[PDB]
């Protein structure tokens, strides 16, 4: 019932694809109704699709130039995966961990941030 390591690799690759073109609505679509986003990890957690959109509206909603992987997408056999990327508007480096539910949607996301 959980996404395979291969499905996780395609889901996380799709995430980067949409971040890089500033596709807010399609990113929010990847989240489960009651998902949690901890980005940056340590800041107040974001609960539910409406508030998670505010975060992507805040991150992409004035426009983005590019977002690109800086290493392999790593997937578990447990419906989770991890990938490092760099965003550009200005610049920031991000290490993201995602857990998927049995429907292929993001239940939880943690992003570790680094200043460029």
């Amino acid at each position: 019932m959980l996404p395979t390591a291969e499905e996780v690799q395609k889901l996380m690759a799709r995430y980067i694809e949409l971040m890089d073109v500033g596709d807010i609505e399609a990113i929010v679509q990847m989240y489960a109704d009651d998902a949690t986003v901890e980005a940056p990890f340590g800041a107040p957690p974001i609960h539910g699709r409406e508030r998670i959109a505010y975060f992507y509206r805040r991150m992409l909603g004035g426009g983005i130039a590019r977002a690109t992987l800086t290493g392999p997408v790593r997937a578990s056999h447990n419906g989770t995966g991890a990938m490092p990327f760099r965003v550009e508007y200005f610049a920031m480096d991000v290490r993201v961990e995602m857990r998927f539910d049995e429907h292929g949607r993001i239940q939880t996301m943690q992003a570790y941030w680094d200043w460029v």
